[PDB]
């Protein structure tokens, strides 16, 4: 029932699933369902083989399959409607610039383009591109340097589209086009009034980054008429934003932007490209709803909505079907990487039968003991709801009273334990079928859950979980077959209390606590963080000087073999000290001296520069210590 | 009135202020009020001298003065009460590890310590420390390697305190203490029940990072009794969190934690250190209230509350006054650095007298024009509230109607402009004294504000403004003397619409728009972001591959001279491409080849590797282009 309460089947998209052994297995390519891998086994294997603690396992095969899937979805819709236009995805580097992603996509069989949101990204795109004539599209604020490079990429051979997202831009691109003597290939991004909040305006106090207002789109078409270059403007672009929860928001977005296609044609411009610009959401929770981190529409539904919109739009006015482009970055990168780490220590409560308090102790403590004895004796069993309220209030009195200076620490420590024992007892008697026992059964699972510490940095590995309440499915890599025997809250090894997971997946909705299988506190399992593929890897900050986690690319062939090559090095203490300008080399020698004036033997004096230098050039994270 | 609506006088703490010239000047050391600097002039100076665009100006003199101020505040209270204990601040590297901060503090006259929240930070602390016996305190999750290093620092000479924040830790420190044969100097961090939410428990599902439960504190004292080392435990620690808005939360925090001091003494332990652990807030808004980004208590008030608590606590039970330690990181670093950048472009609306629509145009447009003509003619002037509602609804009809395909883009562009003209007109007639004209005067300032684009990355320079709605005072470096002539919303050059400032300082409260002085849109002023000192610099992420901004240390002597030495290099496109594994060198040559097959002259073919290599090893940000 635990694989059902985690919704693995739903957000897993057939890539992840619990094998016939309780362990979570992964099938990087669901086209060959027999090519699976015991993720838990693979971890243990690499673990005992010398693998670094917090690791990032990536299955580039998923990137490719995912890409092939959306293309298939748009194909399943192009034919079903009768659309005569082509369709290809244009991955926006923004969501992940990592070589692995850019490459896995390029080196696939499906046709795709690359979008750059800045001059720096354009550079990286041109890099990955190579001598292969690839399609590139440039967005973001543009200046001379950027417009130039863009134009230089066009003259280079590459079919690069320069999206006009600000009137003042068209002036520059044109001038620089003559200076470099190159025929500009550019597109336009129009503001939409569909959202509904003054997003249509181009100068309003509304926080709408780019886009051309209705009047400015006409001025662009007019300016291109003067320089006789309407043939240049050939791409239409609009972005509704990332993670579009509600499908209607999208329909209302293409419906409108689609009229810009026809209205622009009536003015003469051609435009063979209709760029719906990403927006396609990814179900993170696993309930497939209209919530925050979840979409209420499937892959096909999205495709249909898109094609049909531009479709009927053309038919009506008798126009040719343009090439449909999309920039669903998050959509493809989403679940191709899993963060995996270990439990470095746990805080399980210790149930101990309480002993009568000092005969001459405060009444508050006598009261708590009076209630305890009353539980253990044939009286009333439903009166437990009351006994609870009793212990809670007495504990509160001695607590507030402790600060007042009218209760000893020994007394407070005593009361606290009796109360924790009171819970452990009431939690047993509790009846799950009784309506008055359910609001408490949930209250106790909280005040009785384990507090485990995972070997990672939330700010480094899942920053989106900080800036936004980004929900990421977190679960143990094994024992997913049995029923939850206890709850637990998990927090990272950051000294900041803000480093922990707030909400967890729990079937119907999200709970403040995470359900865990019966595990040995002396030897806990590994933890897996999924859907942590987009906007994550290269966007974390070194909180307590914790650097990049190590990453590995895992492959699974129909053959049955499994390749696992290194993908990322992983920062070391030394790397971090370089950032804050310290230089490890000069720091080593400074230690070499202080240790000579140790006045201690040469035996120990040297095994210290070993310990020091070891940790100096060693991983940034912690080592598993037996303090669970 | 603009220097009053920005509250500069309040959050400026005499460091920042508008000089007798409209420009914002800075006095890094208010002990010498005649040592000021025209910040706007300094920027322009360095600007025309070749300084990089987005720059970070830091006045290390402020760090020192700030430190001297809090020490003075605690001194003003130690005597006033009659406290016989010493007091010194212990700066937690966590809030800023940058050499400049660590150094400026160390190289000051005031006594201070350093706190490390991880093994990596401990390394950096030991580094900055040097051969100068300094006080160090270790926090955060600890493992062998970390505990060792800590102990090795004690044997080294440094007085390093190892804070016990988890029962399982005391086992290790003890064992490693014998292995390294060193007498351990450690402190303990106890959980408090003051907060009120089960934070007192050590294993609850509550997200409380570290701390020892009442029972565990007794077990620690007991374990140290067996190994006969109660003399080792000599530091008491508690952390209420960062930015404590309400002063009462603090009083209630020391009051309780103070009893742990006395209760622990009764058991025999000594404890000469009372660490209240940071928490001291900084007023960011400038209203000095109990809001989110603002405290309701001054420097002295905090000091008093602290000393008095531990004070009376001792007197009562007849105990000696312990050394009072605090870790107010944010408190000292807060305002010693200002982010400064330029406006790369603005979006001001263009008022143009509308022309009658096509005689055979839809009624909706006829309706908008009908209302326009009615405004320009001796009829009713208070009926403007109505005319507004009229234009709004007609514009909405043609808008929704445009998507329906029953309105041409020419018509939509027309209506939009007539409406924008309608506003510009109604905004003039509007009466500020009329009660029914104020709810609109605010509605128009929004839909008529300038949209300017600042040359920076919110995610790189002020990440805290993303993960939390961190308010930072943003204002122009000049023209602060005059009255706001227009409002404006400012957004960064990130292609993501989430890159902008949501709220701005506006006297009483925060507004969604920022008030700007009458400026030339062709030649705008510089912008300054203040209070951006803690948790900022080294904690931003390269969103669109935008690297670290450049930083400079500015000095101002009583002499009148101003020194401005370089502090940080500032990433270049090349640096960024290294991160995503690309290597610029091998990328240069790949271009060298594609340009040889350009089939174009050698004149242009070479001025391209110039342009390319220039931007490749050039700053990461954009260049000021005349598109404002």
């Amino acid at each position: 029932k635990m694989l059902r309460t985690y919704n693995i089947a739903w957000w897993g998209n057939n890539y992840y699933d619990v094998n016939e052994l309780g362990h979570i297995s992964v099938c990087p390519d669901p086209d060959v369902p027999e090519a699976r891998v015991d993720l838990a086994q693979l971890v243990k294997t690499r673990e005992a083989q010398g693998q670094r603690l917090p690791a990032l396992f990536c299955f580039p095969q998923i990137l490719q399959h995912r890409l092939r899937s959306i293309n298939a979805a748009f194909k399943r819709a192009r034919e079903s409607y009768g659309y005569n236009g082509d369709y290809f995805l244009v991955y926006p580097i923004k969501v992940n610039q990592h070589r692995r992603v850019i490459e896995s996509l390029i080196h696939s069989g499906e046709p795709l383009g690359l979008e750059a949101g800045s001059k720096a990204e354009l550079m990286a795109v041109l890099a990955h591109a190579g001598m292969t004539r690839s399609v590139i599209v440039c967005n973001g604020y543009k200046d001379r340097e950027y417009i130039r490079l863009a134009l230089i990429g066009e003259k280079m051979g590459h079919k690069v589209y320069l999206v006009i997202e600000k009137m003042s831009e068209i002036a520059i691109v044109l001038d620089e086009a003559e200076r470099l003597n190159v025929v500009p290939r550019l597109g336009v991004r129009a503001r939409l009034a569909s959202q509904g909040s003054g997003k249509w305006q181009s100068s309003g106090g509304e926080k709408s980054k780019f886009g051309l207002a209705a009047t400015q789109v006409l001025q662009l078409v007019e300016t291109l008429r003067e320089a006789g270059r309407l043939d240049s403007l050939q791409l239409l672009h609009f972005h509704l934003g990332s993670q579009m929860a509600n499908i209607r928001d999208i329909a209302t977005g293409v419906r409108e932007s689609a009229r810009f296609y026809v209205e622009l044609h009536k003015l003469g411009v051609n435009i063979q490209c209709f760029d719906v610009g990403g927006g396609l959401g990814v179900d993170y929770e696993g309930t497939r709803s209209q919530s925050d981190c979840s979409v209420n529409y499937g892959l096909n539904e999205y495709a249909n909505n898109i094609i049909w919109a531009i479709g009927d739009a053309c038919e009506e006015n008798g126009l040719p079907h343009p090439t449909v482009i999309t920039e669903s970055g998050r959509a493809v990168t989403a679940h191709h990487t899993v963060l995996v780490s270990n439990i470095i220590g746990v805080e399980r409560n210790e149930y101990t039968v309480p002993t009568a308090p000092a005969e001459d102790a405060p009444r508050a403590l006598q009261s708590m003991w009076e209630t305890w004895q009353e539980m253990h004796e044939p009286g009333t069993r439903r009166s437990l709801r009351e006994w609870l309220h009793d212990s809670q209030m007495d504990l509160h009195d001695i607590h507030i009273g402790y600060s007042s200076g009218i209760f000893s620490l020994q007394e407070r420590a005593w009361a606290e334990q009796l109360y924790l024992s009171m819970c452990h007892e009431v939690q047993k008697q509790l009846d799950p079928q009784n309506r008055a026992h359910r609001p408490i059964i949930d209250e106790l699972q909280e005040r009785m859950a384990d507090k485990m510490y995972v070997n990672f940095s939330l700010f480094q590995s899942m920053p989106d979980a900080w800036g936004i309440d980004q929900l990421f499915p977190v679960l143990p890599l094994e024992g997913l077959d049995q029923v939850p025997e206890r709850r637990a809250v998990l927090l990272d090894i950051t000294c900041d209390s803000d480093g922990a997971i707030d909400h967890y997946i729990d079937g119907d909705g999200i709970a403040t606590t995470m359900p865990m299988p019966e595990y040995d506190p002396e030897n806990p399992p590994m933890l897996g963080f999924f859907m942590v593929g987009a906007y994550q890897e290269i966007l974390g900050n070194m909180h307590n000087l914790f650097g990049d986690t190590e990453a590995v690319d895992v492959f699974v062939f129909p053959d049955g073999s499994v390749e696992v090559e290194l993908s990322d090095e992983g920062d070391t203490v030394a790397d971090m000290l370089q950032y804050v300008q310290l230089d490890p080399k000069t720091l080593l020698t400074q230690f070499r001296d202080q240790v000579k004036k140790t006045d201690l033997d040469a035996e120990l004096q040297q095994q210290f520069l070993e310990e020091f230098e070891a940790g100096l050039y060693g991983y940034t994270y912690l080592e598993d210590e037996l303090e669970h």
